[PDB]
């Protein structure tokens, strides 16, 4: 039981050495194709890159690098591309793994500018009646509408393949008060987003994998996924004793490193999971429950 295991780690005050653990554990994989001196301005950081091994490919012939990873939940039966900040010369890249991988939803976790300091280009158009067109791949978007919230805001773009002219709907969910290297204000108010991404279709299996990216697209990006394999996990059986979110927590970062970037994202992990069990197992009322106390309006 993993409220055991997190009352006894609370207890213990062991948050910090249980992480590091983790960190210890973690898959190694080669990263050289992020490496190669020509990739070096499509990387955000140095320190973050994607695995060969799970790297998403550019279905392009000219360099088909991008910063971007699949992590393939086999089990849980769910696939997502966990991506960095786009940064000005990759926004069409970003755009061409969206319209590659087939994807309908795109998970922002972060402000273009946190701290200070611009974290991610601005790559999706502000304003209905000023599209973009991405000229490099060939590929134009518009702002189809915009529903904001008090803390997120959800957009309906449209991805037009230039090319064959064919259109795509993608819906773009823009968390906007989770801080970089911190956590959500609350598990009610990220669960009450995980699952109006949920209910949006993003996530289905007749769908690409959905994009996941902060900045980096390793912490809060981290944090999103491993709650929502988890509470899929506790859904497939309705066991909650099954799940072991150190274990899966390890599995994902086979597929893209450093997933979860403090001890309190990991803390706030357990906390996620612990209080969506109660919707898992049967109480739908807790959902409008966090809605309300996540004060959206
Ligand atoms: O932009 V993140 O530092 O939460 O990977």
């Amino acid at each position: 039981e993993m409220e055991k295991e997190f009352e006894q780690i609370d207890k213990s005050g062991s948050w910090a050495a249980i992480y590091q653990d983790i960190r210890h554990e973690a898959s190694d994989f080669p990263c050289r194709v992020a490496k190669l001196p020509k990739n070096k301005n499509r990387n955000r950081y140095r320190d973050v890159s994607p695995f060969d091994h799970s790297r998403i490919k550019l279905h392009q012939e000219d360099n088909d690098y991008i910063n971007a990873s699949l992590i393939k939940m086999e089990e849980a039966q769910r696939s997502y591309i966990l991506t960095q900040g786009p940064l000005p010369n990759t926004c069409g890249h970003f755009w061409e793994m969206v319209w590659e991988q087939k994807s309908r939803g795109v998970v922002m976790l972060n402000r273009v500018m946190e701290k200070g300091s611009l974290k991610c280009a601005q790559y999706w158009p502000q304003k209905e009646e000023k599209e973009m067109i991405f000229e490099d791949t060939n590929l134009k978007l518009t702002l189809i509408s915009e529903d904001i919230k008090s803390y997120y805001t959800v957009r309906q773009l449209e991805l037009e393949n230039l090319t064959t002219q064919e259109t795509r709907e993608i819906l773009h969910f823009h968390y906007t008060t989770w801080p970089d290297a911190g956590v959500p204000e609350s598990p009610a108010s990220f669960l009450n987003f995980l699952f109006k991404v949920r209910e949006s279709g993003s996530l289905s299996p007749e769908h690409g994998p959905v994009v996941v990216h902060c900045s980096a697209g390793i912490g809060r990006s981290g944090t999103f996924c491993l709650a929502d394999t988890c509470l899929l996990l506790m859904d497939k059986r309705k066991d909650p004793s099954s799940v072991d979110i150190k274990k899966v927590l390890l599995e994902m970062r086979k597929f893209r490193m450093g997933l979860i970037q403090t001890a309190d994202q990991l803390r706030f992990s357990y906390l996620a999971v612990i209080e969506g069990a109660k919707f898992i197992m049967g109480d739908s009322s807790v959902q409008d429950q966090w809605k309300e106390l996540s004060h959206e309006d």
